[PDB]
């Protein structure tokens, strides 16, 4: 096979655009040109998924949020980079350049690529007064056009959701002494357990799939759900009537960084592209799409298509309000670990 002459990503949905969507949005056309490297993407809708795909192999790269980031250098499952081969490296934001999700032990394990919140995404025709808590999608009630919530709301399908409960539980329990939303006590994590079985019995359809959750919006009468910016970009771009809020308890959300796999085939082509991907106008267009923030404060004014406004618009002045993704750790007996997460997740999910 051609040396150096592909690259394999893993990404979400989305991140890896080359202009067969939508013409304006390409950030691979002009790459392959000038390196000669055949750019295939993997998508794939959680980091469960993500880690998965790489511990299989035959992936160059991933875009990994925190809670993949840490479980692939602890599986050392990617490989330490190099900054100074990245020439852009110095352009990174000072919020994400030493970040605890991918420097481990004095190494530096990817590059930054893109940040953002995880949304209530709702209908404007059922909340024309937008809604302002999480309670919508967790507690059984009437919508503003009289009718339940029951079976018109849905839940992310990664265990990570119950990060999001407990941001809801420490809103209105707070008795129970909820900070750090992955960090659970057992008394803490049992108390989000049981919202999210009673959220199950509204719940239309666990969301994974970006189109097929959106086909819920239009065509299954889901009216609120978790959501990310991206999808409700392209719901607005189609004309349906839907937007975003960031809901009074807080929201979750991803820092992605571009990690090289252990074992990987075109090194040179991978580090190619990290270098590529912190381009200021790449930066800008990639946000525009996606609805996230760029790692390169930079791209917040080199992309028509984001706007003068879109990185305000986006949220980059909310990155201290954010609880990031990252994996529960049990820290000696501590707090539940992911693992449990994992299990009782999936059992809440079949109504188990």
């Amino acid at each position: 096979d051609k040396p150096e002459g592909r690259l394999d990503i893993i990404a979400w949905p989305g991140y890896i655009e080359r202009g067969q969507t939508d013409k304006q949005y390409d950030w691979v056309t002009q790459f392959e040109k000038e390196t000669g490297c055949a750019v295939n993407v993997k998508t794939a809708a959680t980091s469960d998924e993500m880690v998965s795909l790489m511990t299989k192999g035959g992936y160059d790269l991933v875009t990994a949020s925190g809670d993949a980031s840490l479980r692939l250098i602890m599986g050392k499952r990617v490989q330490p980079i190099n900054t100074a081969l990245i020439p852009n490296w110095k352009t990174l934001d000072p919020r994400v350049v030493k970040g605890d999700w991918f420097n481990v032990g004095g190494k530096v394990y990817g590059t930054p690529y893109q940040w953002g919140p995880n949304l209530l995404m709702y209908n404007t025709k059922t909340f024309p007064t937008p809604p302002d808590s999480w309670q919508v999608v967790f507690v059984e009630q009437n919508l503003p056009d009289g009718k339940s919530n029951k079976g018109r709301v849905q839940a992310y399908d990664g265990p990570i959701y119950i990060a999001d409960a407990a941001l809801f539980v420490k809103a209105t329990q707070p008795q129970l002494g909820i900070s750090d939303p992955y960090q659970l006590t057992e008394e803490q994590y049992q108390a989000v357990l049981k919202v999210l079985r009673a959220q199950h019995s509204l719940i239309h359809r666990y969301w994974h799939d970006t189109t097929v959750q959106m086909s819920d919006f239009k065509n299954e009468g889901v009216v609120a759900s978790s959501a990310w910016p991206y999808q409700a970009n392209a719901l607005k771009a189609e004309g349906q009537p839907v937007a975003t809020v960031f809901p009074k308890e807080g929201v979750t959300g991803w820092a992605d960084t571009t990690m090289l796999h252990s074992e990987a085939k075109h090194p040179v082509c991978a580090y190619k592209w990290m270098n590529w991907s912190l381009t200021p106008k790449v930066q800008g267009d990639v946000a525009a799409w996606f609805g996230s923030l760029p790692v390169v404060p930079e791209g917040c004014k080199a992309s028509p298509l984001l706007g003068e406004k879109g990185c305000e618009t986006n949220g980059f002045n909310y990155f201290d309000k954010i609880a990031f993704w990252k994996t529960p750790i049990a820290e000696g007996g501590k707090f539940v670990p992911y693992s449990r997460w994992t299990q009782d997740y999936i059992a809440i999910m079949g109504g188990r």
